[PDB]
């Protein structure tokens, strides 16, 4: 019970879940299972080997292909950019390269990022606009930068934590209260 | 022939209201509460949205997608591919309508190629935005800043190019494709 | 001769080679030369005054303005973006000071980065997702940053070399047993 605007392409096969909206001029390969209550914004691209999970927004000018997984509750900021080959090069054909991009729960990536196919994104980490990722990103990381480096961390809510990027420390959401512990330089949630 | 309009294939919602002599390209859609001046060029695939207002002769390249709540004055030009935002720190599962900030371009800034704009900047009169950089902070009238994230490295002239002038103090100026007088106070330039 | 999907627009004039391959919502202008067997991705834009060779791959959202000239086996990643004028004002025409961008043979440009008019990019050249480069780019030379960098060669195949940043010295590409020699910090194939 997707909405799609007619203007949009589904090629059939796609599997779109309820409560999902579909914009102007995207198109979306017969491959693509897409979960409930997600958004694609105007002119997105879905592959064909793509799983996108629950509640997902993508937004205007996102390319999502083949080998790139999202998911429930990602973010894909403004004209954000996947990737799936690492060196690509026009006479050589490198399907049988792809590198997957894994993108977990909560994760944000901000406008115009883009991610080096190979790397995975963790739990509610934030990618500031702009920036190019070419390593995983931890759980809860924020990174910013040409390539990405973790300046800080950052809550579920979207808010930095006054936690050390390294060692063993606890904080606090300074919204909600909810205590993440870090151990040896990697954040969780408590 | 004739002059291009509005291109067939664009959409604009009932309700947006557009200047005289604007030009409107392929795929383009335009949201109902959007207004637009005259003389405006809107390349392929721009996005338009309701809580928008553009002024006279704005050039609005490919890809550009000015969302609700960005603003733009006369003369500006927004390079291809580059990217405004409404929300400062997304998360798909937060709605956050009630938290946009507005983003302000003054007359005749200029938003380079593929530069991303951090919601909440105010971008001055004259500024120019080197291609790529991305803005978060605010951009004074006439200043050149470059890079991720963008700092300022200098001055540009309405003409465009960089003017003789320190980044801080005092101190004046001449473009000399026209002989406008600039001066700088305590870091800030103007116009004479 | 090309395949053309039914709702791309390619205007009258436009001279596209055997074997291409344009995809959806793609607009070509009517002075635009396409090679043979390339391929344009979901809303490229082709302008008039651009010559592109022949297995030229485009990638999503790439707009080939006028004055750029890409040349055989070129790779144009997801969004990234070429321009025309160097310092455009929205009061000032500056058709007339359109400055050229020519990517030279094998050159690939990664996703979303963004070439300065006026620049040359070598042969086999490598610019990394995201870069920003505003000068010329040496042929087989791999850049990145904003502004773009040089931190290395690549090879044809599009692995590093084993050469030194600069001076004089050879390498081999392994994958091929191809010879290149570096002479005053411009890298040739022997
Ligand atoms: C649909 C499609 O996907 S089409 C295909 C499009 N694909 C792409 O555009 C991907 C382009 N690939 C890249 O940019 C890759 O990062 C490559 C090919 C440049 C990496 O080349 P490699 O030789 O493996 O270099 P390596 O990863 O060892 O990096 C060397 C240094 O350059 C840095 N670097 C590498 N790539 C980039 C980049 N794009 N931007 C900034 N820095 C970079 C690395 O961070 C490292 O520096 P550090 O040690 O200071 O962190
Ligand atoms: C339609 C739509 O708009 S959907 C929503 C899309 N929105 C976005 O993508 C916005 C993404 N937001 C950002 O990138 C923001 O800059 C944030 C959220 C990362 C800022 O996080 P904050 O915790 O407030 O960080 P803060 O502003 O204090 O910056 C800390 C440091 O990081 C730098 N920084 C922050 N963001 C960036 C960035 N994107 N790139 C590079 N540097 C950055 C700052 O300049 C500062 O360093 P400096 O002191 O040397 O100048
Ligand atoms: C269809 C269409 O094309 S519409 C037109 C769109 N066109 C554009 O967006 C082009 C925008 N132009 C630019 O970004 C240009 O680089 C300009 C205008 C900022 C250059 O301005 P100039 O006054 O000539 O500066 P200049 O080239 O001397 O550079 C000064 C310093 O800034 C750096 N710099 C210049 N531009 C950039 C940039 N975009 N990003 C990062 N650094 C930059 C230079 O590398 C130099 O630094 P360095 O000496 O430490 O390397
Ligand atoms: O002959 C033309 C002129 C313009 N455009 C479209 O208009 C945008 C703006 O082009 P230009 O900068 O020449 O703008 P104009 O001032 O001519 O509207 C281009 O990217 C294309 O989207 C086009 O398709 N054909
Ligand atoms: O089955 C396909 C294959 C390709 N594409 C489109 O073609 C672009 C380029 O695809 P690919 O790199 O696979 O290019 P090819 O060399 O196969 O034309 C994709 O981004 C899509 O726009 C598509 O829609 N369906
Ligand atoms: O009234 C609307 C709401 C959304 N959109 C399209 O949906 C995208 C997602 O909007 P939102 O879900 O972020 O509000 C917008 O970028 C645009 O593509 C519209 O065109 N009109
Ligand atoms: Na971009």
């Amino acid at each position: 019970m997707a909405t799609i605007h007619p203007t949009a392409i589904v090629d059939e096969g796609a599997r779109i879940g309820a409560h999902s909206r579909i914009w102007h001029w995207v198109h979306i390969c017969g491959g693509a299972e897409i979960g409930e209550g997600c958004s694609l914004g105007q002119n997105v691209f879905v592959g064909n080997r793509v799983r996108i999970g629950n509640r997902v927004k993508i937004q205007n000018n996102v390319s999502v292909y083949d080998n790139v997984f999202l998911e429930d509750d990602v973010f894909c900021g403004p004209s954000m950019v996947f990737t799936n080959v690492y060196n690509p090069r026009a006479a050589i054909e490198r399907k049988s390269e792809y590198r997957d991009t894994i993108v977990r729960q909560g994760a944000t990536l901000g406008a115009n990022c883009t991610v080096v196919c190979g790397a995975t994104i963790g739990r509610y980490a934030f990618v500031g606009a702009g920036a190019v990722v070419n390593k995983d990103v931890p759980d809860f990381a924020l990174v910013v930068g040409v390539p990405a480096r973790q300046i800080g961390w950052m809550s579920r809510h979207g808010e930095q934590l006054d936690l050390p990027l390294r060692g063993n420390a606890e904080a606090t959401c300074p919204h909600t209260g909810e205590r993440y512990i870090l151990t040896d330089g990697v954040c969780r949630l408590a």
